[PDB]
Order: structure tokens, then C-alpha cells, then sequence
């Protein structure tokens, strides 16, 4: 039973502009079906109408993948350093960028006139998640088995902007992934770093 599927730091506020950080790609285990994801994003917490996010997933069979969302895809390998960023120019327009830094590859997507859902620009976050896999229309969504990973996934040089001004993580709320009533992550903040160890 997955009781909490998000681990990491969440800032609450208004007019959030850009959210970005660099994260290392960990080694993962637990089987081909086990997985995990690290991403940066805007909204999705108190603002449940939309979510602008981008990041990458790791699977227990040693494979990886990158994605953005308001579509998958860059080649990702254990140890790579990935710079992730999202920008909300408005409640209905923005962009998502993912750059491997280690391989020199970079991908980006611009969004506009999004009708699927609008942003409030009130939540900024750096998250490690036990994501869901859905199918059969949408009548069946299940959390993927949570993969073990190492070393710790660290979001470094975290940056959050509001109305053009910087916002420290000083007052960010902290959450942990919790499965079968046990913390499976130990995410903590310090300076401009959000560090999440697997437990
Ligand atoms: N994962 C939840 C959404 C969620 C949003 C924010 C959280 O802090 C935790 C969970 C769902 O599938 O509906």
C-alpha cells in the first residue's frame, strides 16, 4: 500500500516563474518492473487543476527515460548530471527543458493555449516519486513498484523565481514517499540543495 507517493520539497506561494535544478542519475534495482522518477515542476499540490513538470525515470533493470508533461523521449545513463527546468510565462503558457549536461544533449518543449488544464503558479517543487501506470481507458491506475536507488538523488543549484525574484527553499514543506507505513525516502533540504536518499 502506497500511502504517500511524493518525496521532496514543495514551496507554496504565487506567480511562480521558473523552477530548475540539476540532478544526478542514480543506479536502480528491484527488477524490470520497479521504478522511480525525479522531476521539477510547478503546481500539482494545492493547485490541482494543472501541473507543468519535467524529469526522468529509472527502472530496476538498468534502463532510463526522460519526459515532460502539462510525452516521453536525450539518452540517460547512470551517473549523468541532468539539468531540469520549467517556466510558466502565464497560467496557460510556458516551457519545459531537460539537458543531460554529461552528454551535451538538450530537449525543450513550448506550451501555449493549454485547455487540458490551467496553472495557478502557486506551487514549486523538486520531487522523487513512485509514479503510476494507467491503462484500460483510465479505469485502472497502479503505482509502479518502487525501485531502490543509489547514490542519493540530489537536486543541486535549485532555483525558484516568483515575479522575477528569487525564492529560497528555506520555508519549503518536506514530504517522503511512504509505503506499507514506512518511509522509503529521506529527502532533506539545505541551501539550494534538495537531497533524497532511498531507504
Ligand atoms: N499521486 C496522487 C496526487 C498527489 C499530489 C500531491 C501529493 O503530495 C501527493 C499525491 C494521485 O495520484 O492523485
Amino acid at each position: 500500500t502506497v500511502e504517500s507517493n511524493w518525496g521532496g520539497a514543495i514551496l507554496i506561494g504565487s506567480d511562480f516563474d521558473t523552477v530548475s535544478a540539476t540532478a544526478n542519475v542514480p543506479s536502480a534495482s528491484g527488477g524490470s518492473s520497479a521504478a522511480g522518477t525525479a522531476w521539477v515542476g510547478i503546481d500539482g499540490d494545492t493547485c490541482q487543476t494543472a501541473i507543468l513538470q519535467t524529469g526522468f525515470d529509472w527502472y530496476g533493470d538498468g534502463t532510463y527515460d526522460a519526459w515532460y508533461e502539462w510525452e516521453v523521449s536525450i539518452t540517460i545513463s547512470e551517473g549523468d548530471s541532468i539539468q531540469m527546468s520549467v517556466t510558466a510565462t502565464s497560467d496557460t503558457s510556458g516551457s519545459a527543458t531537460l539537458e543531460n549536461l554529461t552528454t551535451g544533449q538538450k530537449v525543450s518543449k513550448s506550451f501555449s493555449n493549454e485547455s487540458s488544464g490551467s496553472l495557478c503558479r502557486t506551487n514549486a517543487e523538486f520531487i522523487i516519486e513512485d509514479f503510476e501506470e494507467c491503462n484500460s481507458n483510465g479505469s485502472d491506475c497502479e503505482f509502479v513498484p518502487f525501485a531502490s536507488f543509489s547514490p542519493a538523488v540530489e537536486f543541486t543549484d535549485c532555483s525558484v523565481t516568483s515575479d522575477g525574484e528569487s525564492v529560497s527553499l528555506d520555508d519549503a514543506q518536506i514530504t517522503q514517499v511512504i509505503i506499507n507505513n514506512q518511509d522509503v525516502t529521506d529527502c532533506s533540504v539545505s541551501g539550494t540543495t534538495v537531497s533524497c536518499s532511498y531507504v
